[PDB]
Parts: structure tokens; sequence; C-alpha cells
């Protein structure tokens, strides 16, 4: 599907200065993960010690709930061959295959125990990027095999995070194939990013926006803002300022960070009123990025998911950032 995207990248002139670009650039949804197999056959049972130290036996993966903040696990499970086993999702797993699949979070990202248990899951794969913890404890006590992950969520660890998921569902060979394919795709995209990156990198921040009120934050280290921005050839000003979790995107913060580009989730930007609404927020219009109305909007459920589609995300995003 990249045949025409790559022709546009090769065609960009060498004189092109990305600091002169203005306005929104949006990456369209990348879609479903291409599975590495059509006939996955989980080798079960598996016993493991999960990231919280719990001993878990996985003996039935017919009804999976792969749940997290970022949208990673549902995509990896589909990449391994088990998309048809997914029986519920969070709001972050926006991929088309799951669009008719029951949502088990409420009010954004809150786990709902009743919704989960009414789906009669046989395996929950989850991490503490969403909660409450108490709901995770309740479904385990009710009898649902629950596996806590703690993925490294860096570009360098995309492959190991995939291998860890594959080991939970008894598909090590599919895991090795999907890991290697996903890391090769990143490396290929990184060479395009390097060829497109200006000599002085663009300053970026990841701006989280949900609604027209106070859900308006600079995302820090813990969410993976830095890993994405550096993967795009940028400098993450949140990382420069030592933001480990998040910081309010108020006028003082924005003035101090002074990015050249705001990186945002697409539906997040819509929810604050689009570019016009974002430009009304205090401090935005005064930054370099605001003066150029320069926003890179990425599909919400891929933007911080990393995983299998990272390379495609970096390729499309670097074309939007650096190619006119
Ligand atoms: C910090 C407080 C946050 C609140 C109160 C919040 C709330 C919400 C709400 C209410 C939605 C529903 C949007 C819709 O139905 O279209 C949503 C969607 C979403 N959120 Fe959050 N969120 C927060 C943080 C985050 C963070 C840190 C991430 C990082 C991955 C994230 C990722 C997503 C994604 C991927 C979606 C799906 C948007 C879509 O439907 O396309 N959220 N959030």
């Amino acid at each position: 599907s990249n045949g025409d995207l790559i022709e546009e990248i090769q065609a960009s002139s060498t004189s092109t200065d990305p600091r002169t670009f203005t306005g929104l650039s949006i990456v369209e949804d990348i879609g479903d993960v291409v599975p590495v197999t059509d006939n996955a056959s989980p080798a079960l049972p598996v016993s493991l010690t999960d990231a919280d130290g719990n001993d878990v036996v996985v003996e039935d993966v017919s009804r999976i709930l792969p749940l997290d903040l970022y949208g990673t696990y549902s995509k990896t499970i589909a990449g391994l061959g088990l998309v048809d086993n997914i029986v519920g999702r969070t709001v972050s797993s926006t991929e088309p295959a799951l669009a008719d699949t029951e949502v088990v979070t409420t009010g954004g990202h809150t786990l709902n125990a009743e919704a989960i248990l009414n789906l009669h899951p046989t395996l929950v794969i989850i991490d503490h990027s969403i909660g409450p913890r108490e709901v995770i404890d309740q479904i385990r006590a009710a009898g649902v095999a629950t596996v806590i992950m703690s993925p490294q969520r860096s570009i360098a660890s995309i492959g190991d995070d995939i291998r860890d998921i594959a080991s939970v569902v008894g598909l090590p060979e599919e895991g090795e194939k999907l890991a290697e394919r996903s890391v090769a795709e990143v490396e290929e995209a990184s060479t395009v990013v390097d060829e497109l990156t200006p000599e002085d990198p663009l300053k970026m921040v990841f701006l989280a926006a949900r609604g027209t009120g106070g859900v308006f934050f600079i995302l820090g280290d813990a969410y993976g803002g830095r890993d994405l921005i550096e993967g795009l050839g940028g400098v993450d000003m949140a990382a420069e300022k030592g933001i480990m979790d998040l910081a309010p995107a108020n006028a003082e913060a924005l003035a101090e960070l002074n990015p050249d580009v705001f990186v945002m989730m697409s539906e997040g930007l819509v929810s604050t009123g689009g570019i016009d609404g974002l430009m009304e927020r205090p401090g935005i219009a005064q930054t370099t990025a605001g003066q150029n109305q320069r926003v890179l909007a990425l599909p919400d459920g891929q933007s911080l998911a990393f995983g299998a589609q990272t390379g495609e995300l970096l390729l499309r995003a670097s074309r939007e950032l650096y190619v006119q």
C-alpha cells in the first residue's frame, strides 16, 4: 500500500525546509495489522510468572480481552493470528477489525468489571496503564486467567514486547516472525526518517487533548512521548525539561518548551475544536508551532501503541513532517 507514499517521499526536493511548513498534517489510520499466519495453533497450556509476580496458567485462549491504554496488545494479538479470538476491547483499540467488538471501559479508560465478566473471557492480557487495580483483582478472583504485562515500550524493545505476548498465548514461532518483521519495518522506516531529518532537529511536544476543558497536557517519559518524537527525528522538549509523567500545557509551560511542532492524536485534536480551537488555548499561539499552526496529528490508537505498526507510522508521519 506504500507504493504512492514512497513516490512522494523520493520526489521531495533537497531545498525543502520543514521549518517553513504551516498548518495541520494528519496521518490517516493505518488499519488492521497484517497477521503473520492464517492458521495459528496455540500450544497450550502455558505457565508463566507475570510482571506483577503472579503465577498464571493459560489454558484456553478462545476468548481474549487484550486491554491497555495505548492500543498495543489487541494489535499484537491480531498480528499473531488470533484476531478472531478477541471478544472485547478498550476505547484505545480503534483498529477496524474490532470496531463492532464490545467496549469494556467506561468514561474514557476505566475498567468495568461487569462488562468484562459478562463476556465470559478465557484470558485477560492487561497492564497497569489502565485500572482500577481493584477491577483486575476482581476478575481474577472470579476465575478469569489474567496476565499482567509490563512492556518496555521503546522502539528498541518492540520485538521483545511482541515475543512476551506470543509466549502468553503459546505462539512462539508466530511471535518470532512478527517481532522480526516489525523491527525490520522500523529499521527501514528509520532510514527514511534519517534522510529526511533536518540538520537541526525540530523541537516537538506530544500534546494530549480530550475535549475543550482541562484534559490538556504535555505527555512525558512514562507515556512514550519521547520514544515517538525521537523516532520521528525530533527532540522531545518534555524530555529536555525532565517531564516524567505529564505536565499541564499552560501558557508558562508552552512558552518554556516552545516547540516547532505539536504532535497530537487526531480525534483528540477534533475534540478540542480542531486547529482553530487549539489556537484559542492560552499560550499556544505564541509558540513557534502556534505561529505556524504546525500540528502533526496521528491516529489515536496507533500514535503511542508502538508495536507492529510502528514502522508504517514513522514512515507516514515523517512524510507529513518533512515532505511538502
Ligand atoms: C489523562 C486523562 C485522560 C482522560 C480523562 C481520557 C479520556 C478519554 C475519553 C473520554 C475518550 C473517549 C473519546 C471518544 O469516545 O472518541 C478517550 C479516548 C482515547 N484515549 Fe484517552 N484519556 C486520557 C488520557 C489518555 C492517554 C494518556 C492516552 C495514551 C495512549 C490515551 C489514549 C486514548 C485513545 C487512543 C483514545 C481513542 C480515541 C478514539 O476513539 O479515536 N488517553 N480518552
